[PDB]
């Protein structure tokens, strides 16, 4: 795998979103990975519906949090609508996949990166954007403005984001806090520290969609 990956440059990453007060980070991360894998496989960059996953992923808990693996398995089992057909409202509602016509895209499954393994996660990112989790509760992360973030932070992961690239010393993360946080909505998180958990627990739980 190459020294640098940046899925924004390959045209596989949509604009940065803002989840608002809703605890829907798991849905944004999953959606980032769906938009990415659809561009990689089909050549088209589309925006997909975080709201659909928020409403319809029964394994998850709506705005009270959820599981990126459940959302990705939801898109593989049924599918997902375009963001425009099923836009984001910032509150959980009734599942409306059934009334919004056929699904816009569908994947074929969901694989997990071997946890606590930096190289395994890098291998994943070189193939597609990957859904990852991290500890975002610390004020240090909340106030991040730029640079290679090294913490301080623990490993008590609580926030789902998306890894969309990496470099020799960092992993590039698309957050869902709007374009005004961090590096235009992104954070570069230090890697290579030898902490098996990753900075802010970044290696705790990583999933990516599969598309034949
Ligand atoms: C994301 C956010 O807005 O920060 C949101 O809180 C979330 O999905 N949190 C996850 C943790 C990450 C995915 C690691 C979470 O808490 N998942 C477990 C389910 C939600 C909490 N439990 C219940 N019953 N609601």
């Amino acid at each position: 795998i190459p020294e640098y990956v940046d899925w924004r440059q390959k045209g596989a990453v949509t604009p940065v979103k803002n989840q608002g007060s809703c605890g829907s980070c798991w849905a944004f991360s999953a959606v980032v990975t769906i938009e990415g894998i659809i561009k990689i496989r089909t050549g088209n960059l589309n925006e997909y519906s975080e709201q659909e996953l928020l409403d319809c992923d029964r394994r998850s808990y709506g705005c009270n949090g959820g599981y990126p693996w459940s959302a990705l398995q939801l898109v593989a089992q049924y599918g997902i609508h375009y963001r425009n057909t099923y836009p984001y409202e910032g509150v959980q509602r009734y599942c409306r996949s059934r009334e919004k016509g056929p699904y816009a895209a569908k994947t074929d499954g969901v694989r997990q990166v071997q946890p606590y393994n930096e190289g395994a996660l890098l291998y994943s990112i070189a193939n597609q954007p990957v859904s990852v989790v991290l500890e975002a509760a610390g004020k240090d992360f909340q106030l991040y403005r730029g640079g290679i973030f090294v913490g301080p932070c623990g490993n008590k992961v609580d926030h789902a984001v998306a890894a969309v690239g990496y470099g020799p010393n960092y992993i590039l993360i698309k957050n869902s806090w709007g374009t005004g946080w961090g590096e235009n909505g992104y954070i570069r998180i230090k890697r290579g520290t030898g902490n098996s958990y990753g900075v802010c627990g970044l290696y705790t739980s990583s999933f990516y969609p599969v598309k034949n």
